[PDB]
């Protein structure tokens, strides 16, 4: 078998008995009743146990050494299934997959059995995720810190072509990783009012919320390191949430508690939008708070707070975790009463922002009335703040009367709201951006005035992902053949995949690398078959793209080229096109109307091109449901097209894009996001790059966007839109694209005819390299090989380096 | 150390690196941050481990030899903590005891770490926990069947005097002995209508709330048969829960699954009184519902339901279970499609009905309206086994007009209701009181009409407790003392205390049994001072009422003795008495005002009682807060009067009178309930008897009850409701208990002044007995020895052979 560790005579023999002990002791059951489930469960035991011998080591070292610690808050942890990932990290895949076979068992099968921790959204969730463990296999003293939703994102089922959301009821069977820390429960305040002292504000009459956490081992590669991932859940004081006496009711009153915790229920599944709803800022407060107060209770352990910025550090995952900078202050100067001055310098010193946007509609606009509400002396310390920045404003560019308007944290109009982003680049000493180009575009469009003021806290941090889940993990038989070559030390250091380059002529490489891709998309389509049903033709060009829905990745310029294909078909039947199963996945949010229009189109068209006898086996155009994590690991490995086609300037970086090229497909897309450094790494000459650039969307812009123009001068175009516009498509319900057609023509923020042309133009030269294999192929590795500077372990070390200020270091921890 | 089992070498040694396992991997804890918490888990689980191994086999025994099941049907199990009853089940206190010592550790100091299941009100409840032992120490194939709440009993607070109540958060930090067993969750049905068709009726358009088991284990006493009790939770399908589209709101949605889910949240805090809330009957379907579903699919396993009854026997502990009758047959001829007849027959040949009272509040009357809209199936079944049933009646006592109403299970008027009582009866084969004189009342009284229907329907089953919890487990230091001079088999063999008579004239068993009873109360003593803090003095007598507040139970009459002293003492300061510490503790309802208020009359006397300088050490009156099953193994012990004062008549049976017996205690009461036979059982000679019996309070109704009589006629009574009225105890608040007063002159329904004046001369009786130290041990020794009958092994066993028709067992089941 593969380099997925060792097989040990004593160990596999240890793994076994300890499989039992659990199935036994743990599970009650016994093996002529022990479901797969039991299986999964006692196994799961089983590998967990391997690890709590070092997250004890690790964490009691922590203590002793007292190194830096690093913070991330994000109130997104994009988890999904944890077994083989630990057993990864543990060298202990094979041992396992051998105990578990001897037991006559099928550990994949099991492994099947795992929920997803859908604890997030898309790209922004993942992220947090895949710098987990980076942190941890580069031996960083790091905490994730988020909410512990008991419904994650939605399991989404597609009904009469459209989506259908149902409750992720994840813990439902229980969660083995995680253990709840009773110790640490802490209090958190709501509402009340401030009350102004003698010696200081007070806030006062507040509502009572505890949260407990929940500690899940986050290991590192293979170098005995686990760190922790803290989640916090609500819980209702028993007191108050009863004691507030006077009539009621003693039965309303318990039932009632479920209100209080309601705030850790569910996440919110909006992907780059912003919804102000109060339950959502509640939940954004709850985590800060909470994470704050347990972040200084391990300080006060390790008072003179000018040491606190040497010994943490608080990343903020976009502006969600934002009230963490005026909450510092709050307990640095009502709590600790710091004079404000002192306290700020701190507070600046130990935070840094990460913006991951720049749509307009995802950024967070918070109404006064809410905060003056719910957080009462944060509102003050945010005006307070702003009235103190503006005066720095003010004395840089005197007279300046615009900008000062244009750089409050405090936005004037319909309704008063804070700006959270202004907040965050005020009172952080860093700000990035996820790529190079969004970077740029931070720093002469959004925030040009604050990097005026400041050029010195903007800085950029290209994305990353991990190569153990998202290679060694998802990618076994590619791992492997590259192994065999070039050694297993480009897991942790993924720049040594260079070396593949000169295997690029090599005929035994060139056969291997097209062979696991074979294997790949062959073991795809049967699970296909297994669990959705409906045969799909392995020998045809795999052209996938799996995101999150959203009118700005273009989904709809993707059904464009699709419809395209089929039309020339029709036309001339009997002419050869290289074979294509097309495939689109991606979950929209309940409320994005256009989003599940996009949907329903997907699924109409493969209605029709999916049973046309002409067409053949020759284009098949498949929705896959309820796209997450686990079904990332099986798709990526088993695609040969990439689609990033978002327009120039919206997709901040992606993420999805490095997964596909690390995992031999080759990408088509615009000069977006992260697109641009992983061209300008492989060669444009190895990339299928089209469309408009930054520059010509503004010329655009400047002239004014005309749908059309387009449809004017292109019949191919008009031919497609009066085909939905006629009901080719929806035949019972004619009009039933109206909004789509409509949008496309005369609100197109996006410009989807704009990129059409050079698009399928574009698609015809990936299907003539299609058709020369073995130099397909060779471009194939010339992306894999050139892959390596888009693992999240270079992220993480720029972030430690330049932001955190602490050394990573490979170095193994002192065995378990 | 004494007969809690053997400290073997090996045992000791595997129990300490077991805990150590256990704290390490379970708690992955390390001894320098491992809290007392920890410590008590680590316990639990290594002592949980000795039992899943017997709870294995015992469970397949039952499959591979398929005796005829016992389900015990019970909206209640007190069970209080669970640690210590399984190490004395499996004779594992010593060796645990032992292990702990020398792992540097208090055993009894990390039992009072877990929490009380306290998922029961009062004698109800726990009846059915001291049963479920007993079933398993007489090895029956017993199942105990019930809800898992997650809030129990409220925690009882006092405040300036008054009940406080606060949600009982017993899973905060985890169940150790439970286990979910996600793979028997069913789904019951709620709402909808019937739609009757061509072959049956049928319910439709129903509202799906799903169900969980959780089995926790009932382990017997040292005979290796570990039962299980199956506690039902509810949980929202994630589809309609959701899926029932159409705008409201995704959040939203997810949100409101905590409405279906409501219906586990809490138990009703009532005892000995009904309200007819819709929660309370949905809790009351959803486990009836569920468990039928259960016992069902076990059978099938084991279709002709001619064999149903002698395979299964299902005991509804009271009325709250009634709708499993017409949910039995709903089920047989809905689904099963059995003809009425032979589908009733079977439901009346495995149903039998346990009625605990007789007070009319108590009576389960729910109005059509609600059954109407909630179960419209059982509703119809109802009317139709109603309208057949009094055609029997009519056939048996042809024109009785008069009796044909009185029996109807339908109760006209303001509202229709269903009186429960009646269906029990009606589908049972067996109807018991639950004491001698109950069980009579029942027959000449409440049930005539159906006892003359049917005399063979009606039996008594006096109640008992179990001697391993209520001696061994809260009386270790009695239970070594009887065990040095007649053996240890008593213990499943209660009866054979009574050779215990032949060492009342012994004098080391009298200076012994005199000894325990003093270092019970030095550390009760001690216990009081540590948890509550403001000494009593150990050298008086403990005078103790310990029991649900209720005005049946008169604590009021013991207040009128209680103040009836005090104005002695303040009258003849320098004459001596014995001295007394009276302890007074319960919980009263939430929505009952008047409980409430006796609550507040009891901590008023004692601010003025234990504060008057005159009384000294003499008198102290103490209210005993959170009442529990935990707190009762630590008062009764130590008492030395058990005080059981309910008018006659009206308390059913009662069960604390029995603890107090088997303990040391002498009982001062009325001839009550089971008093009748504890009396009957130890000579009256050897109990304190006083006021009324039944005859005398019915003829005291028949001339009419007048309060002002006794007013009159007697000055210590008449200057005790003077300075009540004047607010001699209620200075600040003169007119504070007018209600009281008010209630006890004009709608005193339990005529505390008929046995006010037998009371306080019997009173006078057992003070003069105690100054008689060896007479007092004496007759305490007559009441031990011939408490054996009042075990629940013997009352299981009468269970067992008249009405389950099952034959009970001690033989150990051939091991783990
Ligand atoms: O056909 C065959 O295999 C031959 C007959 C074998 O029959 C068997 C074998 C095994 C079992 N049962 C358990 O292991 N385990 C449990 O029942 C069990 C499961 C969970 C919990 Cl919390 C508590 C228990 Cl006690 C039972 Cl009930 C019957
Ligand atoms: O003073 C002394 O004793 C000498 C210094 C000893 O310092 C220590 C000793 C032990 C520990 N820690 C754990 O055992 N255990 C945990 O931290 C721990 C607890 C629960 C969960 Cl879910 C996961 C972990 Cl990793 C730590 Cl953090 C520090
Ligand atoms: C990597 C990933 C994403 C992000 O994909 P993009 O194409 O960058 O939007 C979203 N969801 C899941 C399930 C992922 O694995
Ligand atoms: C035994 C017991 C009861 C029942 O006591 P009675 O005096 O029969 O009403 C009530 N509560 C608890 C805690 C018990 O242990």
């Amino acid at each position: 078998i593969s380099v997925r560790g060792l097989a040990g005579v004593e160990n596999v023999t240890e793994l076994k008995k300890n499989f039992n002990r659990h199935l036994h002791f743990t599970l009650v059951k016994d093996r002529n009743v022990a479901t797969p489930r039991d299986y999964y469960f006692a196994l799961a035991h089983t590998v967990r146990d391997h690890l709590v011998g070092r997250w004890i080591r690790t964490q009691q070292h922590y203590y002793e050494k007292d190194p830096k610690r690093i913070y991330y808050l994000s109130l997104e942890f994009y988890m999904g299934r944890t077994l083989q990932n630990t057993m990864v990290n543990l060298a202990l895949e094979n041992a396992c997959d051998e105990a578990t076979y001897q037991l006559g068992l099928d550990m994949e099968e099991l492994e099947e059995i795992e929920e997803d921790a859908g604890l997030g959204n898309g790209g922004l969730g993942r992220l947090a995720a895949c710098f987990l463990d980076s942190m941890a296999t580069l031996g960083l003293a790091a905490y994730g810190y988020g909410i512990r939703y008991e419904f994650g994102i939605f399991n989404q089922k597609i009904c009469g072509g459209w989506q259908m959301e149902e409750a992720d009821d994840w813990l439902r069977y229980g969660n083995p990783w995680e253990k709840a820390r009773p110790e640490f429960t802490l209090p958190v305040h709501f509402y009340g009012r401030v009350e102004h002292t003698s010696q200081g504000a007070k806030w006062v009459d507040t509502q009572v919320v505890l949260a407990m956490p929940y500690d899940t081992p986050v290991p590192g590669y293979r170098n005995n390191v686990v760190n922790t991932m803290r989640l916090w859940s609500a819980k209702a004081p028993n007191d108050f949430n009863l004691k507030d006496f006077n009539v009621g009711g003693y039965i309303q009153a318990v039932l009632d508690r479920n209100l209080a915790e309601n705030i850790s229920r569910v996440l919110y599944p909006n992907d780059n939008f912003f919804e102000g709803k109060e339950l959502r800022l509640k939940q954004e407060y709850f985590v800060v708070a909470a994470t704050l107060q347990d972040i200084i209770r391990r300080f006060k352990s390790s008072t003179n707070f000018d040491a606190f910025p040497d010994k943490v550090a608080i990343q903020l995952n976009d502006t969600h975790p934002s009230l963490a900078i005026p909450e510092l202050m709050r307990v640095l100067v009502d709590l600790e009463r710091l004079d404000w001055d002192k306290a700020w310098e701190v507070t600046v010193k130990t935070c840094a922002y990460t913006n991951h946007t720049v749509i307009p509609e995802a950024l967070e606009r918070w109404p006064v009335h809410l905060l003056e509400t719910l957080l009462p002396r944060h509102l003050q310390i945010i005006y307070e703040i702003n009235q103190r920045f503006l005066n720095r404003v003010a004395a840089a560019f005197p007279g300046d009367v615009d900008r000062l308007r244009r750089m409050s944290l405090v936005e004037e109009g319909a309704v008063k709201r804070i700006n959270m982003a202004h907040l965050c680049i005020a009172g952080s000493h860093a700000v990035n951006g996820v790529a190079r180009i969004h970077s740029e575009i931070l720093k002469k469009t959004i925030f040009k005035d604050f990097y005026e003021l400041e050029p010195h806290k903007f800085q950029n941090k290209t994305n990353g992902i991990t190569p153990r889940r998202w290679l060694v993990l998802c990618n076994p038989g590619l791992a492997e053949i590259i192994a065999e070559r070039i050694g297993e030390e480009y897991i942790s250091d993924l720049d040594q995949l260079r070396k593949l380059l000169s295997y690029v002529d090599d005929e035994a490489f060139i056969r291997d690398v097209a062979k696991v891709k074979q294997e790949n998309k062959l073991k795809f389509a049967a699970y296909l078959e297994r669990e959705y049903k409906v045969h799909i033709n392995p020998n045809s060009l795999f052209d996938v793209q799996v995101k999150r829905i959203h009118e700005y990745k273009r989904q709809l310029l993707n059904c464009l080229h699709v419809i395209t294909l089929y039309n020339r078909i029709k036309k001339e039947p009997n002419k050869f096109v290289v074979p294509r199963t097309v495939m689109i996945g991606g979950k929209a949010a309940p409320g994005y109307h256009m989003a599940k229009m996009i949907i329903k189109l997907i699924t109409a068209i493969g209605d029709v091109v999916n049973h046309d006898p002409v067409v053949g086996d020759r284009l098949r155009v498949i929705f896959l449901e309820n796209y997450r994590v686990s079904l990332a690991e099986k798709v990526i490995p088993a695609a040969d097209l990439s689609e990033q086609i978002s327009t120039a300037g919206t997709e901040a970086s992606g993420t999805g894009n490095m997964k596909f090229m690390l995992n031999g497909a080759l990408t088509i897309g615009t000069m977006d996001g992260a697109n641009v450094e992983m061209a300008e790494e492989a060669g444009e000459e190895n990339f299928f790059i089209f469309g408009m650039r930054v520059e010509d969307v503004d010329r655009l812009d400047q002239r004014g966007y005309n749908a059309q123009e387009y449809y004017d001068r292109i019949p191919e175009l008009r031919q497609i839109i009066e085909q939905l516009s006629s009901g080719f498509f929806s035949p019972k319900q004619p009009d039933l694209f109206k909004d789509i057609v409509n949008m496309l023509m005369h609100h197109d923020r996006f410009k989807v005819f704009a990129d059409y042309e050079e698009y399928v133009k574009c698609q015809e030269r990936v299907s003539a390299l299609y058709k020369n294999p073995r130099e397909w192929t060779r471009m194939v590795i010339r992306n894999i090989a050139t892959s390596g500077k888009f693992s999240s372990d270079r992220t993480i070390a720029q972030y430690a380096r330049e932001i955190w200020g602490v050394e990573p270091s490979r170095q193994r921890l002192p065995a378990p």
